[PDB]
């Protein structure tokens, strides 16, 4: 009965700089734009860029690395921080 925390386990790409676009895929990633109050990628905050789409898909650019794995966390008012088994590998800026 209790609402399960947003689960993440899907990604179109699998390698690219932080500014690289990546489509989030999972389950119960908040059933509303307002619900998605908190958003962070690689520890770096990126809510401003993050855009709500559905209870699974979320468009947002991966934030600069800070942690050491690349866990896609997603906060939700109904629930809390989303856990992700998968992690995006951040590539050094092209220059």
């Amino acid at each position: 009965h209790m609402r399960q925390p947003p689960l993440v386990t899907g990604i179109s790409p699998n390698e690219g700089i932080p500014w690289t676009k990546v489509t989030i895929r999972g389950e119960n990633l908040g059933t509303g734009p307002t619900d998605l109050i908190g958003l962070t990628i690689c520890g770096h905050n990126c809510l401003l860029t993050a855009e709500w789409m559905s209870a699974s898909k979320i468009v947002c650019r991966v934030g600069q690395a800070k942690n050491d794995k690349g866990d896609i966390i997603v906060t939700t008012k109904s629930g809390g921080k989303g856990t992700s088994t998968v992690s995006f590998k951040l590539l050094k800026p092209e220059k």
